[PDB]
């Protein structure tokens, strides 16, 4: 309960490195990459768009490991 994840806070595109804008930290269920993580994850890249509003599980991140 209560821990926090990160949520895409634009829609974001395949390919493209991930930048502070496009991450918020959101308490939802199921928890995602753990909000900590929002520096580590700025210029990895995800393997699939990700849409608006969705959390960040650990798979779509390419090359995160925790």
């Amino acid at each position: 309960a209560n821990q926090a994840s990160v949520v895409a806070n634009q829609l974001i595109p395949i390919n493209t490195a991930l930048t502070l804008v496009m991450m918020r930290s959101e308490v939802v269920t199921p928890v995602g990459i753990p909000a900590e993580d929002i520096p580590r994850l700025v210029s990895m890249q995800v393997n699939h768009a990700v849409p608006l509003g969705t959390t960040l599980m650990p798979d779509m991140v390419k090359g995160y490991a925790a």
